[PDB]
């Protein structure tokens, strides 16, 4: 751990993170539909469907083991309602014991198989039922099919947006905010699914771990306090951990990498986390997270309108995924892998030290770069950080970055895009992209473009002369620092912030946790 | 008072200020008009309208105790002219003791009574007169009403608008530049206007001193030499002064001033001067003037077509009003008051070190900031200076700032914006407006944008995520600095530059001490 | 009625209006809440504070005539719920007799006195539930101190919220059913009843303009909105007359007709008069500005933000007169005579439009050089303030969505008003507050006249340095205005609800209010 620079005593020199969660004192219960549901404190809602039928009535078709409750829930009482997906009723009766109940259901629509997006729309329903009302426990009925992976979502996603990120304020907590500590959840083939109930839990925080991350503003999370807090994360996890300070990056020449943070207050400091099952290595991989923990464009200043220097804070959502995989990682324990959780973090600032437009620098492969944009900064970091993940001969490495603004222009801000220089590796991110729920989409590396990284003097131009294509052009850049190692590059510029919640997502967590799992 | 840091020795360490200058060697005497004129030597200026005649004829009225200059002034050689605002004339004939002398007019329009524009139009034709022609003495004849407020306001005007800054000359100073030894005033019942001379000339150095910090150029007036210029004119005035520094800021915990600070050369300096009188003291007031010594913007550069980065000098003028009223009422004493003027004083950089946009900074009330645009630093700045101000106990806080661009949209360059939570203080301020012939007008503070500064992660977001009227949100983001006091905040940001004479106004010093000096006068007087 | 021009056969040549709404069916009963509250039967609502306690838990004080109702109502049961403004809460549950009825609330803060953007929040959260409700009848208990004004200002507000305008779509809601009734219970309920029937006129007055401005363009375009102030001056009963174009060049408007050279559509100028029944002891001038289409001109509104999509709204002030006019109409004041006008015009790109530069003639005589064709609102005003004050009125109001510097100074929750004369302004800003559509007075700064000083004109259109626009058009419409009390409502900010993507209406309460109440009555 290294001390924090701090200009005036009232600057942070630690991120805030909390563990202990009120989501990990929710006590879990399972229980099949075929015994029938009971119907006691708290909020109890099904979760309904209608398939075929636009904006269908609502039937409950589960058991109820009370008389009162399953009068209620008639056909004749429920036909007045519907299934439009995202619409909540809540009710109000006594049941069998004299005992007030309250009772609800989130429309669920009338496409039998629900995608992440309509899933999360649940989600945020059940979400606005919980909030402003101070209750125990919540009961969940599923009236409707998930699959396993599509349950743990749920669960994932209930967990993650129900949870309120409150380590910024000060005088403007909610004093009204109160956690369910029981959840019930009733679901047919109850046994079946009751295993991924703790791996939601482990995904949840992975997740939420990286959003505190990425919303921990750069005068909080810099430099060496998020490296701080990677070591403090793996000596919780018993991860082997190594922090690369300037005198061992000048030493391994990782010129484009120190370039990027020589404007900075914050020395660069390079975090590499192993996480190595106790049986033989069948597998290893190199996880690489972008990690720029605020980017104000260096010369390239970000002035022009729409360039949201405001929001830089979150440069660093690739570093925090690869982190928050690496808790994941290591609390699941999979086996038969070793897996190198890497970051080179840094901040791009402008200073009379500050590399400048036009510099040409050399990375750690010998290759020297014509500095086109200060801007362009990622793509420079990651160059020195895949050398270095190649140096430790692995089978995969996987990089994680928000890379590319041009990505809200592709893809938009739902799904990620995954470049790569082998297409068993591309599929594996794909297959993993369907487990986790977390959207990606194979995109092209169309090597006509490499012809505009040519430079006049340097081996290479850090962008491009003529392709607005930026996200292509930035991989064929990144490819050039590869030689002959499985490779695929995951660009979250445009999934990694929630704008209409004005939070982060922690993307990425899931898709690289299962990644790593399912080899 | 403390060193001021330098990156080479060019660099200066002071801000030149003068003190004496040659406004206050001119001997000013007020003669009553009825006893007539002479008119021995130097300029004599006949101030004339035409009551209800637009561009109508110059008639002298007051009788000239010179038989030479009373023939030339007859209505029959006076009817080619006319009153229209701000035309004059010069007039050169030999008086009954063989002396030439020289003779004019200023038209004053046609409308009796003359607004603060018209009287500054007056002001600004009068002296062209004295420009570029070396006179000893100047004589003014008022055949106009003016009233004693509007009176001084005259004499203010004209030494104010008289007074050429050459400080930064070197090489091009004005070789043919000499300044008048007398002045003279012929006007109707003379003697109730003769205490408002020495008034006008108080008046008159504090907005002269204002606008010599204003106009004094960000590497000469730093957050160091202003302050230091700060601590000795308290010396000069034997007012009580603290500055504070920033071990003991870090000890009050302003967390979003020195945040503004943090990436500048100069540390930052807080003023804290204090005027008390002696005896009973019946109000505690606390004036408050933002101090940005130079505003780059910050990582939110200043780079917008239109932004005039290159005024940012003058991002002081609040804090200059301030110091320029501790002038006025360090000299003029008023009695039962006590009087804190306050500037939070740093300067707005690029740097490794400077906050950025994103930062979540805690200000001294322990209430949580997510800076959105670090080219809303003087809200920043404020807002501890609002809390420092609240816990001296005073009766009323009043901040003066050139916050926000805005005003320009909403009033312009010629009227002020004052908003406030407590009617009664918002209705002195505007007295004192009228008074001190410095033109505001009062501006709601709209709570129904107050949710827009909602912070997901901090208690408060510094700038609204949907609201363009900014000098609003300003003002709802200060009031969450005054938690039980009466306040008032008067954006200058408008006002404070003259764009056309390309030079400071000093708007407020007169504002503010005619604010202290009626509070410091019982109502029955 | 003009025929409407068309380029094609499937553009369309009227407005589609709707007169009978379902809010005209709402029985509104209005009860003493002294007495308890009748709930058995449809959604009852509660309106709920917490003095002293922020954000604190919600207590319902009402007895009610209800066994299962009261159960849901203790104490125990609510304080699980809070009062943080426009919070709520709902639940559906079987009555005494076993029928379906659902009772919650709307959280109405911690401070007593409601202004009236808290009244909308409250009013929202209320609309939300109701669309999405299908019983018969909705009970609203007011449990906070509301006085007359902000009671008739609820009402009309959640009239106006609840309509939905579907004139545009091709299908119809699955998802709520309008009530057919309405129960209020409040303190003093005999004193409130008459504000009931006023809301009901109000709201149709806001609705109606509201129909008019969320028309495009194409729709709503200077013959078709001509056409609809005829077929409302008849159903209203009002003198019309529609002033095309051989009139207006007759009566030598060359400010207005500039504007619309451009335009396919011929411009045409409404007047609609309403004159009491007694004698005429006040004559009003109401004047709104009409352009159906803002483009910009050949100073084309391609910059950043300038929000050419939505500039079929600039109309609204023609929109505000004519729901004033639909009010006045309605409600018949007395001993007054009131005169609704509007230049109406489309600005636009051509071959014949007006050009930057172009020296016109008004109709007064005064030479104007135009250094902007998007500064069109103030010369189609300049025309109708001549042909106003030729009428020998008491008053003129002009109201207007004419410059964007208003966002930047009083945003969108304030009009701004500006004026000749301060006894004038003080009855705009007394209708302001009875009629709860806030206004703040501006100044009229005489020192940037001389910005309008032209080398070659009488006068010109916009200042080339002074950055307060809203001042110095105000200057500009000041010297078409010679000897009558005068004053200005600049609307541009306040006009279109941006959230909501739909139009406030803004204005026709404002100035019905000044007409109702202009004159003293004793
Ligand atoms: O890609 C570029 C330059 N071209 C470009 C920029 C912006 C839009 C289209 C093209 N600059 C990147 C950078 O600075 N990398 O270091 C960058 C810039 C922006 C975002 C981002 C993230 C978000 F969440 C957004 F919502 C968003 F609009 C943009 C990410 C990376
Ligand atoms: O208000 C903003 C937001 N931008 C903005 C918007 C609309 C118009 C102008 C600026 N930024 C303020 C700032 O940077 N505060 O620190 C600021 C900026 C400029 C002046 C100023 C002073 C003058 F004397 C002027 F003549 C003038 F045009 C502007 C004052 C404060
Ligand atoms: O005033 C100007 C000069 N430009 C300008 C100056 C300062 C700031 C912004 C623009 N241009 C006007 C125009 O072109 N009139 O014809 C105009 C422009 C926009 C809106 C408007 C209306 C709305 F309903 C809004 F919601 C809104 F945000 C803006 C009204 C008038
Ligand atoms: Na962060
Ligand atoms: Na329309
Ligand atoms: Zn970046
Ligand atoms: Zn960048
Ligand atoms: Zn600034
Ligand atoms: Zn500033
Ligand atoms: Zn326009
Ligand atoms: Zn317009």
């Amino acid at each position: 751990a290294s001390e924090v620079p701090q200009v005036v005593s009232l600057d942070p020199t630690s991120i805030p993170i909390e563990y202990n969660t009120p989501i990990h004192d929710i006590k879990v219960q399972v229980y099949d539909i075929k015994g029938g549901c009971n119907v006691e404190e708290g909020l109890t809602i099904f979760l309904v469907n209608n398939p075929g039928k636009e904006n269908g009535p609502v039937k409950i078709s589960s058991k109820v083991n009370d008389k009162q409750v399953s009068e209620f829930l008639k056909d004749e009482n429920m036909e007045k309602f519907n299934v439009k997906l995202g619409t909540s009723k809540h009710f109000y009766m006594f049941n069998d014991n004299k005992n007030s109940v309250a009772v609800g259901y989130v429309g669920c629509g009338s496409v039998a198989d629900l995608s992440e997006a309509d899933m999360k729309r649940v989600v945020l329903s059940l979400v606005t039922m919980l909030h402003d009302n101070k209750l125990s426990k919540l009961t969940v009925v599923f009236e409707i099919n998930v699959d396993k992976n599509l349950f743990r979502f749920f669960l994932e996603t209930l967990f993650y947006e129900y949870m309120t990120d409150e380590r910024f304020k000060s005088t403007d907590k909610n004093v009204n905010m109160e956690y369910i500590k029981h959840l019930g959840v009733y679901i047919n083939n109850a046994d079946t699914y009751k295993e991924e109930v703790e791996k939601a839990r482990v995904y949840y925080f992975g997740t939420y771990y990286a959003s505190q991350l990425i919303a921990a503003p750069s005068n909080y999370c810099n430099p060496v306090s998020l490296s701080n807090a990677a070591v403090e994360l793996a000596q919780k996890l018993n991860l082997e951990y190594k922090i690369l300070g300037v005198k061992e990056l000048e030493e391994l020449k990782m010129g484009a990498y120190l370039s990027v943070g020589k404007g900075s207050m914050y020395p660069n400091k390079f975090i590499h986390l192993t996480y190595k099952s106790k049986g033989d290595v069948k597998k290893k991989i190199a996880l690489v997270g972008k990690g720029i923990t605020f980017d104000s464009g260096g010369y390239n200043l970000k002035a022009a309108p729409g360039s949201m220097i405001d929001l830089m804070k979150f440069d660093m959502s690739g570093c925090a995924a690869v982190l928050g995989c690496a808790y994941c990682v290591g609390t699941l324990k999979p086996e038969n892998v070793e897996i190198h959780f890497l970051s080179a973090v840094c901040e791009n600032m402008v200073s009379k030290n500050s590399y400048r437009p036009g510099d040409i620098i050399t990375a750690s492969n010998g290759k020297t770069i014509e500095v086109g944009n200060t801007d362009a900064e990622g793509r420079l970091t990651l160059a020195d950080a895949l050398v270095y993940a190649e140096k430790l001969g692995v089978d995969y490495i996987v990089d994680i970055a928000t890379l590319t603004g041009a990505m809200l222009y592709s893809l938009g801000t739902s799904y990620a895009g995954v470049f790569g220089n082998n297409e068993e590796l591309i599929n594996k991110i794909l297959q993993s992209s369907k487990t986790s729920n977390e959207p990606v989409w194979w995109l092209p590396i169309i090597n006509e473009y490499r012809a505009t990284l040519n430079s006049k003097y340097a081996d290479i131009n850090q962008i491009s002369s003529s392709v607005k294509a930026s996200s292509i052009v930035a991989s064929l850049f990144l490819k050039e620092f590869v030689q002959n190692t499985a490779w695929a590059h995951i660009d979250i510029a445009g999934v990694s912030w929630n704008f209409k919640a004005r939070k982060p997502k922690g993307f990425g967590v899931r898709l690289l946790t299962e990644f790593v799992l399912n080899d």
